[PDB]
């Protein structure tokens, strides 16, 4: 069955055909769309067909589908599944999985540059230290001093499930954030708990504004382990914009590369808890979301006052225009110390041309809408008037319980 | 069975019930979701279940569910049905369904004020001389001189789909679109077409920027007739700026009544056709879509010019600055001459408080997220971190075919 997509703005209409090859489920239903939530071992019995249908997307993709290469490989893996309950990737099938997982990632807005992801492959980590190593490597290629690089490590895959390789960060470079005896919090409220942790474990907090969190990282399923990332590897940015010198003054900094480091990388059945991946920032990640959500760093208010907007009443539209005035500012700011960014009328421009792209020669693109419209001038940039279809491929990214609800610790 | 939504900003978490009562269809599967489309007669054996349905709700919510007033009605429009193959709401019926037909709409933010819905009973109209009278009663009811108030008048229901009452227009007042030679277009690009099919029909066109519209209307199955609505009914805005002098030189404006016309209503099972509605302007709906999308008065780089930003590229935000000043303008405009209109965040702010009566009166609330969210300034409203469950209930507000596409001169 064939489904078609329409942009309203430009009446350009597409088909989509890639939904049928989609088996995992969405959460919506005939009666319900569930559209809008956020978070809507294996057994040979079930790993067998997984790996088959993988196996099966790969050698398409090289042009040697049914070749005697591709039966050889299928053998050789279900030999290996009946005989260890489990299989090991080649790296050449690691690295098409990495970045089709990227491909099929719904939510993301920069997929146009899936095919470029430098794929680092950690499968023979043994150790908290060796991930740290590994980590350490793939911050400083990915900073590459300011031009960035995407790129993905991938530790070693889930087994038994009691040998797990953890991240226990959000991202590999986040700032801390604590929660004061007076209920305010200092720095960011949205790593309070995991700030929490970490000084458990030992970590000797600056309690700052904006100290960059340790890595708290977990191998083969022990207890994590504290590592401080080097100073000299973190890039940062401070925020000062090109009109207002005020803005300097407002003692605003962050860093310049986003590494999600949380989520569980599927490929052919097998599990890769441990994936942290990194590409550059979308403006308005930092502009609207980490500084002006009510629970982030929430400062409109203070950037109102000194803009001295007209804050009695709301439809002054003061936080409207505190807004664009943060978000030209981080721009501006990354702009000037040649930090790779991208703004959103750029990056929602390119993910159009992507998505056509992605119809025309491979039948569709599953696309969140909800995700992919930026968070302030939603119209005013493509993808607002373009319709989208979210269902799920794999390869994929997914969610997964933070660790420290799960984890079984030895003491 | 039970769904819980939650509010990544507030932590607040909701429980729906009412999504259980659900009856058609949302577009999306279990393998897909088309929450982002814009777009996803009957018989006496359909007709039967519908009514007794509604008749349900009506007489639960005055305390009266199994009753013997709520037996013998469902038996007197059982046996209506078998008969006239159809029935007549009574009038508390009419405005009981219509009232919550606004209660249903996942897709309108101001529905806090659902309840309040004046309701027009047009059953008894005709011709169309007789729906231009009802229109115009409407009109200068709702507008009130600047005191918007919500209304919504019901002409006849579906009889056999050779008798509908249609308003042609998708809103009773609205601006003309004429292509011009130049390749472009004067007025509004989204009634271009609508446009030429009253000129077609004889309507001298000022051919101006804002020229509002004449209505088409269609009584009975009979063909439509054009008709000028009164001048002084139609209220309209200036747009200036509170601090940009020169705003006023842009020359724009526009109407003050908002009212969805191409809509159809359903009660009961019942298709009431011809049903054009009104309440009061969220600014966003104006500044952000009317005059800022590519396809309609596409304002934005003549305002950024007129500002003298660094139009050379997209990182300085000229299209997002400019956004925000035209908004303000809107809302300070409508202000002024006392006229009224809703920003964004009281109007977000409002949903996510009639949101939680909902939830905690009737057990659910349906909405559309990508609706709810205002088209600017997104995450800086309530509403942007409000997970939301989107559901069919009735009554309810449908899309309809543009009858020129249906119609038989
Ligand atoms: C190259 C630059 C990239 C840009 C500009 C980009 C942009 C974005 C943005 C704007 C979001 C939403 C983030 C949020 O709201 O928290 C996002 C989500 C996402 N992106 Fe990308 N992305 C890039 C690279 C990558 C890479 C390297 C991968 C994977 C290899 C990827 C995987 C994802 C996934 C799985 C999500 C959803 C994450 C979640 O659910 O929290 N992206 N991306
Ligand atoms: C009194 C103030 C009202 C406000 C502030 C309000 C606000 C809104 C807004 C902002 C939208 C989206 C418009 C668009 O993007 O085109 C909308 C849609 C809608 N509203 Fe309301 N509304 C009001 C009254 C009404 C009334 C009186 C009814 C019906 C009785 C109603 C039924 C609906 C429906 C069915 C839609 C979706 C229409 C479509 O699909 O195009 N609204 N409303
Ligand atoms: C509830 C709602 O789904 C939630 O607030 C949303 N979060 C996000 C979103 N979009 C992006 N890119 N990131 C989010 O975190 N859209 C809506
Ligand atoms: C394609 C997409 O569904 C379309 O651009 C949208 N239109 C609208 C919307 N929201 C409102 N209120 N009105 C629209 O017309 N959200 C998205
Ligand atoms: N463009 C990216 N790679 N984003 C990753 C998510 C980062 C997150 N949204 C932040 O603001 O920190
Ligand atoms: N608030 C309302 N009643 N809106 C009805 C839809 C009007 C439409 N969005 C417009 O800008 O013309
Ligand atoms: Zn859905």
């Amino acid at each position: 069955r064939f489904l078609k997509v329409k942009n309203w703005e430009t009446d350009v209409v597409l088909t989509d055909t890639l939904h049928l090859k989609s088996t995992l489920e969405t959460g919506c239903t005939e009666h319900i769309c569930m559209g809008s939530i956020m978070l809507p071992v294996r057994t040979k019995d079930q790993l067998f067909p997984l790996a088959k249908e993988f196996l099966d997307q790969y050698y398409s993709s090289i042009k040697r589908f049914g070749s005697k290469a591709h039966m050889d490989r299928l053998e050789e893996v279900n030999k290996e599944i009946e005989s260890t309950s489990t299989y090991q990737l080649k790296d050449t099938e690691l690295i098409y999985g990495a970045k089709h997982a990227w491909r099929n990632a719904s939510r993301c807005v920069g997929r146009i540059q899936w095919s470029k992801l430098q794929v680092f492959d950690a499968r023979d980590c043994t150790t908290a230290h060796g991930m740290f190593n590994y980590i350490c490597n793939h911050v400083k290629y990915a900073t590459n001093k300011g031009n960035l690089r995407s790129a993905i490590t991938i530790f070693p895959q889930r087994t038994d499930g009691k040998h797990d390789f953890r991240v226990w960060n959000s991202q590999l470079i986040r700032y801390a954030g604590y929660k004061q005896p007076d209920g305010s919090t200092l720095g960011d409220p949205a790593n309070v708990q995991f700030t929490e942790i970490c000084i458990q474990q030992g970590w000797k907090a600056p309690r700052g504004r904006f100290d960059v969190l340790p890595l708290l990282l977990q191998a083969n399923g022990n207890d994590p382990e504290l590592f401080q990332i080097p100073p000299e590897l973190v890039l940062e940015v401070p925020i000062r914009h090109p009109k207002f010198d005020w803005f300097k003054d407002l003692g605003l900094k962050w860093y310049g590369l986003p590494a999600v480091s949380n989520m569980l990388l599927e490929i052919g059945g097998l599990e890769f808890s441990a994936c942290p991946f990194s590409g550059w920032y979308m403006g308005t990640e930092i502009g609207v979301r980490d500084y002006c959500d009510n629970s982030r760093y929430n400062i409109l208010e203070e950037v109102a006052k000194k803009m001295d907007l007209d804050m009695r009443k709301t439809s002054s539209l003061w936080k409207d225009q505190a807004l664009v005035e943060i978000n030209i500012a981080v721009l501006y700011s990354f702009q000037s110390d040649k930090v790779t960014i991208v703004d959103h009328h750029s990056a929602t421009e390119s993910f159009i041309k992507h998505m056509e792209n992605e119809y025309r020669c491979r039948g569709g693109c599953p696309a969140d809408w909800v995700w992919i419209v930026p968070p302030m001038s939603g119209s005013i940039t493509p993808v607002f008037h373009q319709e989208m279809l979210n269902y799920r491929l794999t390869p994929s990214f997914e969610y997964q319980p933070d660790p420290w609800n799960t984890h079984v610790w030895k003491g």
